[PDB]
This record gives structure tokens, C-alpha cells and sequence, in this order.
């Protein structure tokens, strides 16, 4: 796989990650969850609001991180990945002990997967946010022992700290999830407000790159028409794509199959290169630039991308309607269907419904009225 | 040392355990959990003075939430010939895994420390998130309805058909100290907890007709004098010496199987001592770790609240202070409350008033009758 990074073998190894991402262009990270819940018109306000009071809860107990440099003469890139277990084993007797939550589907989903939770809480790596850390930096203050102990408190915070520095460019596949959890457990608390946390957001990250927004807009919009991370690394194998040699680092596992963080993460570059590579038709790049820190949004109206840098655009309702039809529908038919339009946005909402935003507000006003005709789907503009 | 009962042996195994069940005197019982305490503190939970209504209700409101992911069971059956007891014990690792799309999809809660303890243990989480036996309560299972289906429905309520089959047997169970295992039992497996007590002790004893807690039982006449530590591995080891002897016991062919096991011999162990009828005085009166127990099957008491008194001090001081600060009255029965906080038994009720007196001269403490909220 990646390395396996737990806690009996977190410090000898810690070097080698520090040195990957100073060595590393780009990124690309991923999170598995303890769970994803105990929609459709929200503001981002209120979609933020949402995850923040039903999402947070649930344990983020395994972190992808794969490192891509790449090299100059054989024309390849390098990578480095890893996965790290993490688990609030607590410090003291007076330290805060962490109460997660678990989602039976979703622990049932990992046990399908190989997933070893004995990694996880036998042997999953401490960490402290922000808050815990300093307070503690105070309470150890005023012979060169606790100090040390200090180092291994805060213990995978650490990664995240130097992700947060490197000021370089970090990819996750529909990440807004791992972005969330990824401060709430390691810097603090989510804030009350969504521009209060998009802050919060470009300093730990300040640069942010969702691969699975930028496969759903122009050029791509038009040759993928399904962005699963799965079926994403699928398209970009074939033209007018061309999937980069990657090579694994010496001394790191390859791949050569089951869902972690690391191998996800490990995808999830490779779809950005096989993207970036199609643009110029570089990864530091001027092309690649409007999606810097634009994170994706699920099951939303007419908000293409949530903004980090802020405030995000108007939704322009009048453009909308919500669609239903049998779950054998394939996107390719929602596209053919309102094709007498022009181009389209789609935003699956269920299996068996979706977002359709239409170029104008007179259009919008036709399609219902030639569904009138149909059985297959029915149309809307108001719940 | 029970069977290691999972997902993928459950349905091939499941006639051994009705059969023990179905064939044995009575059985002990111990669950594993998620976790103990969301919110509040241990002792905040098991606040010392604070009668069951109020006890139920935190329980309830700060317990509930957690899996009960390891069920031990151990059946005894006496044979009357080599005057032995015969034993059978399983560890039934259970999990919510979901049933379909629909179904609804649990979600638990785990407390780090209990997690963490577990592990210092030998657990294995894998055996329950990877091969925990599924289960229904009574409504699901009633509301999943409306050849192959008519089997399917028979794996989805699981687990649960083993606690039908101890809650039907009216044999006896007994646990230790098992105020919560009963109350995930029936939370889990049963239904939501009932909005009072009551209504709960109803329900308890319709799942279980008889119950026995051997953590109470080690902590009354005669066992009172003869016993000073009543936690379950120093019971095990105090009723292995005189008075007592430990049972002859023997099978057929850190858990909460062997918890069970060991639970069980405790009973025995105690039962053997006492000499059933003799026994009865104990069932259905479960364990309070604070008045000892919960019911005799309604109602519980109202023990006389005068003689105590609630102290405030700084962080500083330690149970011997404490000691120091009340010799006037001679011997007292402390529980620490918290850091800087402990309720104060005095021998007589008078005695609180002149405590009380006696401090409006100082400063490091406080106090105030029970009386007080
Ligand atoms: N933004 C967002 N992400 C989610 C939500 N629910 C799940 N996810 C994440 O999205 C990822 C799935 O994205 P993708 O691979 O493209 O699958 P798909 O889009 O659901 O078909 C999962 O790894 C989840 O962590 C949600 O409500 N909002
Ligand atoms: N703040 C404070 N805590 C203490 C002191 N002495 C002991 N404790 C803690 O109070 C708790 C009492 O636990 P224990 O000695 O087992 O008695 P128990 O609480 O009745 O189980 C322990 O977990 C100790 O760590 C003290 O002087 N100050
Ligand atoms: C591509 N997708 C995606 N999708 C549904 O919408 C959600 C979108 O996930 P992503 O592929 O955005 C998923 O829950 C999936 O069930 C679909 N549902 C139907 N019926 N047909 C499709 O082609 C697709
Ligand atoms: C000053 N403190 C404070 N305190 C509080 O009592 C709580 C419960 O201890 P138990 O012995 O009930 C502890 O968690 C702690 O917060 C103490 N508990 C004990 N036993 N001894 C002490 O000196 C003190």
C-alpha cells in the first residue's frame, strides 16, 4: 500500500514525512470518517451550518497523504504516500476524553474494505488542536524530559502542522468533508459562521485544489460525464488523456483494488496531473489557477463551487428545476433531454433526481411546459 | 473462557446456546460497552445521595447512547451425582450493521478512555465492526413486516433472539453490578428507555423475571462483615477463602464471557455460604454504587437526608484534611464529589446545624445542609 504509519512507529519515522512534502510540488490528501450523518436550497451559510451540526461528531481515524514531485529528466513523477491512524487516546487523567460518534453503514462499509480497526484504537496516533497544545504550553512553563513529552501530546497534529506551512498546493477529491473534520479535530472548533471559517480554512490550506470540481467544469464538463474518484481515474486513462508514469520513491510500497485514505489520495493526484497535463493543450501552473481554493458543493441549486476566499456568488433561481426520474437514467440522458437549450448544469440530488440550472429565464418557463407530455420525469421551480 | 460467537457462526451455532439456556439452573450475564459517560463527570454520575428517578434519569440521559458490543453468557446446571456444577459460556460479539437502504442506521457513540482501556485489554475491534452479529429491537422488528424473505427476517432480528430466549426461559440471571447492562439490554434490543422509572421497572422485569446482582448480595448480612472490597475480581478472590469454598464446578464439552463465568461462581460461592427460598430476599433488587439497590420491586426508600451536609474548600486538600476538619464528631463517611467539593455524613442530624456554625468564622471551606439545590 502506503506506509502504514501508527503510533509504536509514528516518531522514528515522522523524517521521512517532513522531508516528503518539503521535497513535494503538490499533495494530495484524503480522509476516512468514523461516520457522515446522524439540502437543496441552502445558502452556503446554511449547507455550512448543516455538515457543521451533523458531521462533526464523527472521528476522521485515518488520514491519506501522498506527496507528488516531479522530475525533470525522465519526465515522470515521483510519490511518496502514507497512512496515518489517528485516535484521541487521552493524555492524563485531567485531559480531555474525546466522545465520537460512530455511523453503523458507514463502520459497515469499512469492514467491507479490509479496514483494520484495531489500528485505529489499539494503536491510532494521539493529537491536540490548537487550543490544547498552547494551553498546555503554559501549564508546562515556569531537567530536559516532559518537554519531549510535549512533542508526542500534540503527535499527529504535527503533519498537519506541516502541511499547514509548506504553503504548498494541497488536492482532495469532493473534499469540503475532509477539510472540515481536518480543523475541527486538529485546529479547533468550527466557528459559528461560514466567513469566519473560510479564514480559518486558507491558513491551514493556502492552497486548495478539488479535483472532482475541476472534472465538472470546461474543458471537462463535456468529455466526463460521471466524477466518482473511481470512475474519474477510469476517463483520464483514455483519450484525449494520457495517464502520467508515476513511480513509486525507493524504499516506499506501491500499489499494483481496497479503498483507504492513502491509495484515494494516491488516485486522487493522479487524476489532478492527468488534468493538468489536458489544459495545456506543469503543476504551479497560470491554467490551473481559478481553481485555487474554490472547494466543491453537493446537492446545491446554482452555487458551482463553495468560495474559500469568499463570498460567493448568487444562486440566480429563476435559471432552476428540479428534476425526478428512473434511477436507470445515466447523465448523458439529462443532457440529450434538455438539449434544446444549450448547455447545461447538472447537481445530482438522489439516485433518482437532480439540479438542472438552464442559460436563461425564459427557457426555464418552456421545459416545464413540454413536460406536460412526459411520464418518464416530471420538472419544478419551487418546493 | 466461552465461544467465540460471530456474524458468520452465529445461525450454525445458535441450538447450542438454546439448548444450555433450555437445560440450565440459572445463568450469569455481563455486557462490554462503547463507553460510559458523554457530558458529565464518573462521580457526577454516580453522585452519592441522589435517589433512582433522578439516578435513572441521568443513566438515561448519559449512557444510553453507547454500544454494548460483547454480551458474555454463562449457564449453570447442577448435577445432582458428582455434586459439581456443569458450565457453558459464549461471547456474542454484536453490531447495528445496517439491514438494507432503508433500515435505519445506528448511530453509537464511543468515549475514548473506555475504548482505550478495552485495548490495554486484548479486545478485538475488528470482531465487532468487521463480524458483529446484527440485531432488531421490538418495533423494527414488528415494522420491517410489510420463501427466502421469511428467513431473512430471521437473520435480521439476529441477536435479539437470544435475549428472547433468556427472557422467556424465567430462569434466573444474574449479573454484577448490572444496573447498566440491564438498561442497554433493553435499550438495545427491546426499546427506548421509558420516560420514568416506573415504567421501567415494568419493562425490566417482563424481559427478565428474575434478577440477581451478586454485588448487592456481597454487600449485605452476612456477607457485610465477612467482605470488604466488593469489586468483582477482589469478590472473586475473598469467597475462595473461609468461610467459604469455592464450588466445585466443571464445563461440558478479560471478557464478558469469563466476567459471566466468574460472576456466576461468585453466586454460588455465596449461595453454598447462606446455607432456594433463602435467596429470594435479593431478586429483582439491583446494584446502586452511591439506598444500596433499586427496587424489592417498587418502591425504593427515602433514607433520612439530615445528617449530611455539602462542603466547598480549595483544591489543595485531601481526604485526611477533611478527617482533620470534622474530628469534633468523631467518625464520618466522606463522598468526593469532585476537586474541590465532597458530601459530609455526620452521625447525628443535629450535628450539621453546629458544623455549620462552626465555619461562618472561616474562609477555605464552605457548607450547606443537603438541603439545597
Ligand atoms: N460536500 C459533501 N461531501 C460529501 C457528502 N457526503 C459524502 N461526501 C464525501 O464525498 C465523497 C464522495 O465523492 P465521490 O467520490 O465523487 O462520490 P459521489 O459524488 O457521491 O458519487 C465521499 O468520500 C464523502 O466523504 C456531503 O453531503 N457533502
Ligand atoms: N484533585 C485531586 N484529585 C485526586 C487527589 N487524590 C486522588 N485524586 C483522584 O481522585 C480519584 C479518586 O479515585 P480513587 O482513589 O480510586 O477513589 P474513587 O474515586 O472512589 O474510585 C482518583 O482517580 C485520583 O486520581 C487530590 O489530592 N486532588
Ligand atoms: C453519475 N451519477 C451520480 N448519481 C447519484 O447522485 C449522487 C452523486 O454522486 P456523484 O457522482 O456526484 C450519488 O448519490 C449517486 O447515487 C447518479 N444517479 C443516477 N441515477 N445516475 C447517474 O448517472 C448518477
Ligand atoms: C482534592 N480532591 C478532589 N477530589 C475529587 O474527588 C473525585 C472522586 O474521587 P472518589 O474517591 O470519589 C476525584 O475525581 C477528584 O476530582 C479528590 N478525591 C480524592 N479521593 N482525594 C482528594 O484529595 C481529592
Amino acid at each position: 500500500g502506503p506506509m502504514e504509519i501508527i503510533r509504536s512507529n509514528f516518531k522514528i519515522n515522522l523524517h521521512k514525512v517532513y522531508q516528503a512534502i518539503e521535497e513535494a510540488d503538490f499533495f494530495a490528501i484524503d480522509g476516512e470518517f468514523s461516520g457522515i450523518s446522524d439540502s437543496g436550497f441552502d445558502t452556503p451559510e446554511e449547507r455550512y451550518q448543516k455538515l457543521k451540526k451533523h458531521s462533526m461528531d464523527f472521528l476522521l481515524f485515518q488520514f491519506g497523504l501522498c506527496a507528488f514531485k516531479y522530475d525533470h529528466t525522465d519526465s515522470k513523477h515521483v510519490t511518496k504516500s502514507f497512512n496515518f491512524y489517528v485516535f484521541p487516546k487521552p493524555f492524563s487523567r485531567s485531559s480531555p476524553d474525546v466522545k465520537f460518534v460512530c455511523q453503523s453503514s458507514s463502520i459497515d462499509f469499512l469492514a467491507s474494505q479490509g479496514f483494520d480497526f484495531n489500528k485505529v484504537f489499539c494503536s491510532g496516533i494521539p493529537y491536540l488542536n490548537q487550543e490544547e497544545e498552547r494551553q498546555l504550553r503554559e501549564q508546562f512553563d515556569e531537567y530536559t524530559k516532559e518537554q519531549e513529552e510535549l512533542n508526542d501530546a500534540v503527535g499527529f497534529s504535527r503533519v498537519i502542522h506541516a502541511i499547514a506551512n509548506s504553503g504548498k498546493l494541497v488536492v482532495g477529491h469532493n473534499m469540503l468533508l475532509d477539510v472540515m473534520h481536518t480543523i475541527h479535530q486538529f485546529y479547533c472548533p468550527l466557528p459559528a459562521d461560514l466567513n469566519e471559517f473560510k479564514e480559518m480554512a486558507i491558513c491551514v490550506f493556502p492552497r486548495l485544489l478539488d479535483t472532482k470540481l475541476m472534472a465538472s467544469t470546461q474543458p471537462f464538463k463535456d468529455i466526463i460525464n460521471n466524477t466518482s474518484l473511481a470512475e474519474l481515474e477510469k476517463r483520464l486513462k483514455e483519450t484525449p488523456f494520457d495517464p502520467p508514469k508515476v513511480e513509486s520513491a525507493e524504499g516506499f510500497p506501491s500499489y499494483d483494488q481496497l479503498h483507504e485514505a492513502g491509495y484515494d489520495a494516491y488516485i486522487t493526484g493522479l487524476c489532478f496531473i492527468s488534468m493538468a497535463n489536458y489544459l495545456g493543450s506543469s503543476a504551479r501552473s497560470k491554467l490551473i489557477e481559478p481553481f485555487f481554493n474554490k472547494l466543491f458543493l453537493m446537492r446545491v441549486m446554482d452555487i458551482p463551487y463553495l468560495n474559500l476566499e469568499g463570498p460567493d456568488l448568487q444562486p440566480k433561481r429563476d435559471h432552476v428545476l428540479h428534476v425526478t426520474f428512473p434511477k436507470e437514467w445515466k447523465t448523458s440522458d439529462l443532457y440529450q433531454l434538455f438539449s434544446a437549450f444549450g448547455n447545461i448544469q447538472i447537481s445530482w440530488i438522489d439516485d433518482t433526481s437532480a439540479f438542472v440550472s438552464l442559460s436563461q429565464p425564459e427557457q426555464v418557463q418552456i421545459a416545464v411546459n413540454t413536460s406536460k407530455y412526459a411520464e418518464s420525469y416530471r420538472i419544478q421551480t419551487y418546493a
